[PDB]
């Protein structure tokens, strides 16, 4: 029908030629897989700079393309732009699937908000801009959420700097940015998405600090269960810390939507001069 001609046609755009892709060298190398350099060759010609994530049988694979085919979709200056995906095959006969995105030379938000702190990284970041930072990803986050597609790993080091330092969600899916319920029933809605944008907030604000220092991983469940959060930074307005805090009320319900966060942000951004 409708539904299954709309998923028919995403996955058509989705997918590139191998032989329009050169790998270069690995930047990042983790458990998950490589992130590489490449180039990729447009439409037009000229061949583009991109970054390759490479992430085991032939049901995962049509799982994978599918959930590509959405992302590949949005379509939104705050919300990284996935260009396509590739499907390479192993000699074990293991296919290894490819993510093509746009080189972001600056890199991700948690990196660059810890070598603003380093004198040979980029200079002081007033609270102007960090403010801008969040509402950039507030913005992308709002997108996502009236399409009902859940991140489900927001944080700092999952946000990518764009050239004109506009900053957008990446990486979509570390129990610190886990909210209460999820970590409880195994259960995740934009609300839960909301609460890590709340613990993501307060990373930009702290300039890079992990989440609830002096508190272990295991210690998590127990101490949000006694209503403890995360402290307001030194120096943060207020206001901001309510925006924050507010992110990480107990019911689900209560927390605010990623549109009001976003307009109170602004209305914030608004009345510094
Ligand atoms: C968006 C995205 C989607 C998927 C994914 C998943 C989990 N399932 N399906 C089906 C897909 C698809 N398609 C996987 C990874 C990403 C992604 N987003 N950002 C990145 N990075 C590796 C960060 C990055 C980007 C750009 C960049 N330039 C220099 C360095 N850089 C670093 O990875
Ligand atoms: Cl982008
Ligand atoms: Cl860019
Ligand atoms: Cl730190
Ligand atoms: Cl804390």
């Amino acid at each position: 029908g409708s539904h299954m001609e709309e998923l028919q046609n995403k996955l058509e755009d989705v997918v590139i030629d191998r032989n329009l892709l050169i790998l270069g060298r690995i930047l990042g190398e983790g458990e998950f897989g490589s992130v590489m350099e490449g180039n990729l060759k447009q439409e037009d010609g000229t061949s583009l700079k991109v970054a390759v994530k490479t992430m085991s049988s032939q049901r995962e694979i049509e799982e994978f393309l599918s959930e590509a085919a959405c992302m590949k979709d949005f379509s939104h200056p705050n919300v990284i732009r996935l260009l396509g995906v590739c499907i390479e095959m192993s000699s074990q006969g293991i296919p290894k699937p490819m993510v093509i995105l746009p080189f972001m030379k600056y890199g991700d938000l948690h990196t660059y908000l810890l070598y603003s702190r380093l004198e040979t990284g980029p200079r002081h970041i007033p609270l102007q801009t960090l403010l801008r930072f969040m509402v950039d990803i507030a913005l992308g986050m709002e997108y996502l959420s009236n399409r009902n597609f859940l991140h489900r790993d927001l944080a700092a080091r999952n946000c990518m700097l764009r050239d004109d330092m506009t900053v957008c969600v990446a990486d979509f899916g570390p129990v610190k940015w886990i909210a209460i319920e999820s970590l409880a029933d195994r259960v995740y809605t934009s609300k839960s998405d909301v609460w890590a944008f709340g613990v993501t907030m307060w990373e930009i604000a702290t300039r890079g600090m992990t989440p609830y220092p002096g508190v272990q991983n295991h210690e998590m469940y127990d101490y949000l269960l006694h209503g403890h959060r995360l402290k307001q930074p030194e120096d943060c307005l207020d206001e901001l810390y309510e925006i924050m805090y507010s992110c990480w009320r107990t019911d689900p319900l209560d927390r605010p939507t990623f549109s009001v966060l976003r307009l109170q942000l602004e209305r914030l951004l608004e009345s510094l001069p």
